[PDB]
């Protein structure tokens, strides 16, 4: 199963990286005075959510979880100015994500 | 073509039922203490609620779809036993039972 | 039927209800018990609590990785504590039972 790989290798790699903490839970727009955030981002997403979806049999298959990881990154690129701290962090994780996703087994 | 039944019970059936206006009585167990109904757990031997059915889908409890379906049936039939026809609680259960039966008819193969 | 479902619904359920389970239903709180050495001696703590959260969220690659955890829990107990101790006899009762139930494992 590919879902096992995503939970046991991909997610675990990403979650232990030093740059993970901003994406381990939803962006708290309230704490940060961002009333624009949830208006600009209509599908918010995080490794918080992806984790619990993997642990609670939410996905139809692996490719829906992959779509969630892409959304999480692109959300970050949509809201934030290019080349900010936070954007570079997303890119480091996205590069690491694409590497890990190539070794994905088949069935 | 290749769809799992339990997935569908989760992503489609439970999800539809959960959002519906009349869903809240059934989203957690019936609280005997809060209502002072010390007879509920005597009369209703196997209690059940969408909240439990949800944890069971989320945590690999059920053996097959039949078993999840039966807990649905049980929740409704429990409610119909304990409360007497005409009550709002029963009408609400009757609405969700109908809808359940539609969504069950679309189930994978 | 499936081997992971068996472990969850039969093996764990039986072991969980049993009277000697309570010390193995959560980690060994080395803080509460003033046991500085426990996490130096026992390099992989394990307990039925953690196994359950593992079976319920989708941790295990296969049934054997669940079984190695059950065996770890028992041997961790046999290592840390002295033979004869109450806690050991409890684990021995649970081992006997665990093994009985594993002989009925599905094909
Ligand atoms: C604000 C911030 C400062 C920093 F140094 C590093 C990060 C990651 C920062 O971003 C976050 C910090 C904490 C949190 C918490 C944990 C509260 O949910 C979220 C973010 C944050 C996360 N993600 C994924 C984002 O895409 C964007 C985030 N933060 C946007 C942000 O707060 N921008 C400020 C807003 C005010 C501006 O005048 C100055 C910049
Ligand atoms: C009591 C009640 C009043 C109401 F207007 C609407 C509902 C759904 C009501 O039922 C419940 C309200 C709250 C809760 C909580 C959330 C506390 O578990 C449960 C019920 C309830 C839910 N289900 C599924 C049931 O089968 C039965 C429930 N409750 C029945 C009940 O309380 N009956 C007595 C019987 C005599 C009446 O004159 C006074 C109320
Ligand atoms: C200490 C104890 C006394 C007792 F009468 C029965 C048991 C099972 C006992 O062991 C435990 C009691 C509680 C807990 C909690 C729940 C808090 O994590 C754990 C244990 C315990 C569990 N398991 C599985 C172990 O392997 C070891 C445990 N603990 C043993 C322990 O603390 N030993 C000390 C060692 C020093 C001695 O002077 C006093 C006894």
């Amino acid at each position: 199963n590919q879902l096992q790989y995503l939970l046991r290798v991909v997610l675990k790699t990403l979650w232990k990286h030093q740059f993970a903490w901003p994406f381990q839970q939803p962006v708290d727009a309230v704490k940060l005075n961002l009333p624009d955030y949830y208006k600009i981002i209509k599908t918010p997403m995080d490794m918080g959510t992806i984790k619990k979806r993997l642990e609670n049999n939410y996905y139809w298959n692996a490719q829906e979880c992959i779509q969630d990881f892409n959304t999480m990154f692109t959300n970050c690129y949509i809201y934030n100015k290019p080349g900010d701290d936070i954007v570079l962090m997303a890119e480091a994780l996205e590069k690491l994500f694409l590497q890990k996703i190539n070794e994905l087994p088949t069935e």
